C-alpha cells in the first residue's frame, strides 16, 4: 500500500535541515521512498493522498524516557514530594494495586494523550514487569494502538542497606500505605527478561522493542549490569539505567555512579542513561568518552524537586540528548510540546542566558537526537528517504501560534500541544483530524469515565489518599 | 435587571475558606454574584438563562498580573534568544513603532481571543506604545467591544539613562538596519497626556477599563515623575505600578538597589504594584514587605529574556501580594495562563531543590485572588463570592490529559495543557461559549489570523527586522 | 525565690551508635574524666515525668509548669516523641525539643530533623524547638506551616563555635 503526503511544509531534520515549502512524501509498506518539492515535480501516484495544505509536516516525537503505566497515579496522590517518598509512598503500592485491566486502560490513555501531543515513539521504562499478565495485557495494547515502542524491562536485584531508616521514615508520612519490595534474583530477571525479549521483540511489525533496564547502580549487582550490556550487545539494542536522580543516589561505595560504572567497564555507547541531574563534569566527561546516550528529564526534575541537568553542557559536547516526560506521575503531562518549552525556558534562566539553547536545537532533542538516544536514528527520527514514516502534521492556524514564521520558534515557545492534527506511525494513520484510530470520539467520553474510575478504585485498594485537604502552605 | 444561573458546577470559589462546592450554582444578576448555593440543599432562583455546568469546574476568571499586549504581533520568530536590552532595542521598540492603529487594533483582538480562550478574564496591560497617535483610540475600542476587564497602565519615561548608552550603541549593532528609537517625553506632557486618558477612558465599558500611570522603571523616571505617578493614585483611588529591576544592568541605581532609592524618597507604598523581582535581595523584599508593596511576577519572560529566576516563595511566605503575570505577547511567547502556572510551580520547585516549595493550591491563589489583590481590585473580582463581579471560567476535565482528576488544583497546575477552558463570562457577559468566542466567531477565524500574519510580516518588513533567521543548532 | 518557671524535664531513651567513635576522641581530650550517660527507658521517663508534673504542676501559687522534653530527634525514639507531643495536648501545655545544634546532628535518617519530625506527624502548635543554626529554608518552611515556636540561643550558638541561626 501507499500514501502520499501533499503540500505541506516538511521540517525534514535532515543532515542539512532542510525546511521544504510546498512539498510532499511519498510513503509504502511503512517506508520514506522519496521526497519532493511540487514547483519541481510531480508527487507519485498513491492509494492515499493526504492534503496538509497550510500545515507543517515533522518527524514523530520520540519520548526518550517514560513510565506509562503510572499515568492513572496523576491527579492529586503523586505531588508534592521528593523522589522517594513519592516512589514508596506513591509509585510502589499504586503500582502493586493495579490489576491487568487496569494497565490495559492506563497503557491506552497514555497512547492518546501521546499520539495526540505528536508521540509516536515511547520509550516505555516498566518498573511493573515483575507482576503476572501485566505486560500481555500492556503490548496487546501497544500492538493495536500502533506506536512505536522500546519496552525497557526494568529490575532491581540488590538490597541497599544504607537507605532503609530513610525509608522508614518516609514511609510513617503515610503508614496507611503498604511497603512493597519488587526485588528479584538475578537469574530470574536474566530468563524472565529474555523471555519477554524473545516473545515480543520485533513484534507488532517491527514497532516493539524490548531492552534489559537494571534500575540503578545502587539497586543492581555489577553481574545483572554486565549481564544487560552483554545482552544490548550481542542482540543489537540498547540498555538503560537510571542514573543519580536525588542526593541518595548520589554516591555509591564512595565515588559517583558514572565513575562507579566507568571502573567495571560498565559505561558504552549502547547504553543509555536518564536522569543527570546529580552530575558533575567528570561525570560528563566519562559519558562523553565512551559515547553514552542521554535522556533528560527536565519537567520531572523539577516536579520531584530533584534538580536541574546539565543538559546544555552535554549538548555542547555534540552527546546524545533526548527529552522524555518521565512518569505519568511525575510532570504530571504527556506533552512533548509543553516540555520543550519546558526545556528551552528552565535552561535559559539557570545560566541567566537568552541564547543556552536554540529553539532549533529543543526541537533536535524531540525528534533527531532523540532517536540517537535510543540507538535508533538509522531508522526514525527524521523525514529522509529510507527511514520510517513516522510523521506528524501540525497546523499553525490558531491564535496562540499566530503570527508565525520561523518554525521551531513557534513550535516551542507559542504552541501548547493540541496543533498536531493527523499523525502516521510506520506510514499507518494513528490520528486524523484529531480523530484518533484507536480511540474513536464516540468511545471517548466513556473510555475517560472508566479510567477516572478505575483510578479511583486502584487508590482505594492502596489506601492512598486521592484528594488531599486544601493548603496552601 | 437581566439574569444568569449557572448550575451543577463544582465552584472552586477561592472564597475566604477556599470553598470547594460541589454539585452547586451561581445567580448572577447586572454583572455581580448575586447568590450561590448547592443543589442538594437549595433551589436556584429563577433565571433568564441557564448555563448547564454538569460535569464542569467553575472558577474565578484568571488574572493576568502584568502584560504588554501589542507586541504579540513581534512573536514567531524576530523575539527570541536575545538578553532583555537587546530584545528591547532591537525589537521591542522599532517593531512597535512600525505599527499603524489598524495593526494595533489586530493585535489586541488576537491577544484577547487567545487570553480568554485560556480563562483569562482580566488584564493588566502595560502600554509602552501609547505615545504613538490612535494607537490608545484604536486598543480601546477593541478592549471595549471584546468585553474582558482591563487595567491600562499607562507608561512613561521622562528621563534618560546617560550610563547605559555605549551598551544599546553595540547591541544596536547586532541588528544596524533596525532603527534606534527613544519614546522619552517631558514629565508635564506625560502627566498632561495620561490625566486627559484617564479622564476620558476609567471607568468606561462599563467599569471593566481602567487607567494607572505607569512610571517606566526607576532608572528611566525622574523623581518628580514617580511622586506625581505615586499622588496620582491615591486621588483617584488606583494604583501605579513600575518595573523593577529586569536585568543586571538595572540592579543599581544611585549606589543603590532600585527598592532602596524608592525607599529613600518615600515611594513604596501600599498603592504600588511592582513588576519584575528578579535582581532582588532580602533587604529589597524586606522593604516591600514593610510598606505593603504589591507584585506581579513574569516567571516565564524572566526564564526567556535570560533574566532568571525571582524569589517569589521567598515574597508569597511572607504574605505578600504577588500575582502571575504573562509578560509581552512576544517574551513568552504565549498568553495562556494555565502554562505559566505549570511553569510557576515546576521553575521554583527546580532551584530550590524542593517538591513542595509552593502548592498547586497557592499557584491558582497566585492566578486569581492573590492576583486580585496585587491589583488592588480583591474586593471586586478574584473569587466566586456574593457582592464581588461575575468573573468566571468553566473548564471541562473530561480530556485525557486532565484524567484522572481528583484534586483539581492539582490537575489544573500539572496536567492541564490551556485549552480546556469551555465557557468565559466577564462582568457576567457571555464572551466565550464551548470555545466559540463571542467577539471572533468561527466563521471569521481563519480569515482573522490570516490578516494578523500579513500584517505582522508586514510591520516587520517597515522595521527592517529579520522574521525567520537561518537555521541555527548552536 | 518567687520566679516564674517552666521546668521541661529532658529525656533521652535512644543511643545514637552513630557517634560513639567521635565521642571517644573527644573524651581523650581529658581522659581523666569519666563518660557518663544519662540514658533511660522509654517507659521510665514517661512515668518519671508524668510524677513530677502531677506532684509540681501548678505549684508555687500558679508559678511552677512542668513540660515533657525529649532531648534531640537523635537521643529519642519515635514512641517517646509521639508520647510528649500527646502529653502536652492532653494537659494543655507545650513540649520542647532540641533540634541540629551542631553539624553533627542535622542528619537523621537521610533527612534533616524537621524534616524527620514532619515525616512522623512530629511538628505542631504546642511544640517549642530551640537552636535552629543548621536550619535551611525548607526547615523553616514546616515549622512555619504547623506554627511551631521557637527559642534562639544566639550567645551561646556563637560560644559554642556552633553559628548563627
Ligand atoms: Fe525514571
Ligand atoms: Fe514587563
Amino acid at each position: 500500500q501507499t500514501l502520499s503526503i501533499q503540500h505541506g511544509t516538511l521540517v525534514t531534520m535532515d543532515q542539512y535541515r532542510r525546511v521544504l515549502g510546498d512539498s510532499w512524501v511519498h510513503v509504502q509498506d511503512g517506508r520514506i521512498v522519496a521526497l519532493g518539492v511540487h514547483a519541481e515535480s510531480v508527487p507519485p501516484p498513491a492509494d492515499r493522498v493526504i492534503d496538509a495544505r497550510g500545515k507543517v509536516v515533522l518527524p514523530g516525537f520520540i519520548n526518550a524516557h517514560t513510565h506509562v503505566n503510572q499515568i492513572l497515579l496523576r491527579g492529586g496522590p503523586s505531588h508534592g514530594r521528593q523522589f522517594y517518598d513519592w516512589l514508596f509512598n506513591v509509585v510502589y503500592p499504586g503500582q502493586k494495586a493495579m490489576r491487568p485491566e487496569d494497565v490495559a486502560v492506563a497503557v491506552r490513555l497514555y497512547c492518546a494523550e501521546a499520539v495526540r501531543s505528536g508521540i509516536t515513539t515511547i520509550n516505555e521504562n516498566a518498573d511493573s514487569a515483575i507482576y503476572p499478565g501485566n505486560i500481555e495485557a500492556a503490548m496487546a495494547v501497544y500492538g493495536e494502538v500502533g506506536v512505536r515502542v522500546v519496552y525497557a524491562r526494568m529490575f532491581f536485584d540488590r538490597m541497599d542497606g544504607r537507605i532503609q531508616g530513610y525509608v522508614d521514615a518516609l514511609k510513617a508520612r503515610s503508614p496507611q500505605v503498604e511497603l512493597c519490595s519488587i526485588m528479584e534474583e538475578t537469574a530470574v530477571a536474566k530468563d524472565r527478561i529474555t523471555a519477554l525479549s524473545d516473545q515480543y521483540h520485533g513484534t507488532a511489525g517491527g514497532r516493539i522493542s524490548v531492552w534489559p533496564a537494571p534500575a540503578t547502580t545502587t539497586a543492581v549487582t555489577v553481574e545483572g549490569m554486565r549481564w544487560a550490556q552483554a545482552f544490548a550487545r550481542d542482540r543489537a539494542v540498547m540498555w538503560t539505567l537510571h542514573m543519580a536522580e536525588s542526593d541518595h543516589d548520589e554516591r555509591i561505595h564512595g565515588m559517583s555512579p558514572a565513575e562507579y560504572m566507568e571502573c567495571y567497564g560498565l559505561l558504552d555507547e549502547r547504553l543509555q542513561v536518564a536522569h543527570c541531574v546529580y552530575f558533575d563534569r567528570k561525570d560528563v566527561r566519562l559519558l562523553h568518552r565512551h559515547n553514552v546516550k542521554v535522556a533528560s528529564q527536565v519537567v520531572s526534575n523539577a516536579y520531584l524537586g530533584s534538580g536541574v541537568a546539565p543538559v546544555p553542557e552535554m549538548v555542547e559536547r555534540g552527546m546524545a540528548v533526548g527529552i522524555g516526560t518521565d512518569n505519568g506521575n511525575s510532570n504530571d503531562s504527556v506533552n512533548m510540546i509543553g516540555d520543550m518549552k519546558f526545556m528551552a525556558h528552565i535552561h535559559r534562566a539557570v545560566h541567566r542566558d537568552a541564547d543556552v539553547l536554540t529553539p532549533e536545537k529543543i526541537l533536535e532533542m524531540a525528534t533527531i537526537d532523540g532517536a540517537r538516544s535510543l540507538g535508533m536514528d538509522h531508522e526514525i527520527g527524521s523525514i529522509e528517504t529510507g527511514k520510517r514514516a513516522d510523521l506528524i502534521l501540525l497546523d499553525l492556524r490558531h491564535p496562540q501560534t499566530t503570527p508565525h514564521h520561523h518554525l521551531a520558534a513557534t513550535i516551542v515557545f507559542q504552541a501548547y500541544g493540541n496543533e498536531v492534527d493527523t499523525v502516521l506511525i510506520d506510514g499507518n494513520v494513528v490520528m486524523e483530524n484529531r480523530r484518533l484510530s484507536f480511540l474513536p470520539p464516540e468511545r471517548e467520553l466513556a473510555f475517560l469515565e472508566e479510567a477516572q474510575s478505575r483510578a479511583t478504585a486502584i487508590l482505594q485498594r492502596a489506601n492512598m489518599v486521592a484528594n488531599p485537604a486544601w493548603r496552601s502552605l
